[PDB]
């Protein structure tokens, strides 16, 4: 005991190329992403699916935040609009529109994306840091 309201589970990164899964449990220390990457092989299309569960009561305006750094220096923030959530047994999940990895030599290496969850009430249902390598090649 205790279960909170929301609990934000997982990141995953839907891409149908890649040879295996790209999965984070975000139930878990979630400090052992910073040392771990997800490769993409270039121009690779994909979607970001955050699972997360509303246990008691309604939660309203849902929001998912991404900034995406390149070796710390922030290039991009997106803004996604999750909605409004009432409790269920069963993970919600949110999933991005369908974006193309960066490609070009000049684009490839690693970035980092810092990750938060929030709601109108700019609750820290979680934050969370990750990577992304782009590769020329899975």
């Amino acid at each position: 005991a205790m279960v909170p309201n929301v609990v934000v589970t997982g990141l995953t990164l839907v891409c149908s190329s890649a040879p295996g899964p790209l999965e984070l449990d975000l139930t878990g220390d979630l400090e052992s992403f910073k040392k771990q990457s997800f490769v993409l092989k270039e121009g690779v299309e994909y979607r970001i699916k955050i699972s997360f569960r509303v246990n008691r009561e309604i939660v309203s305006g849902m929001k998912y935040i991404q900034h995406t750094y390149r070796k710390g220096v922030k290039i991009d923030k997106t803004d996604y609009m999750v909605g409004s959530y009432g409790p269920r047994a069963e993970h919600y999940h949110f999933l991005t529109p369908v974006e193309e990895a960066p490609k070009g030599m000049l684009a490839r290496g690693s970035y980092s994306i810092k990750s938060r969850f929030t709601d109108d009430d700019k609750t820290d249902h979680l934050s969370w840091e990750w990577n992304l390598t782009i590769k020329k090649d899975w």
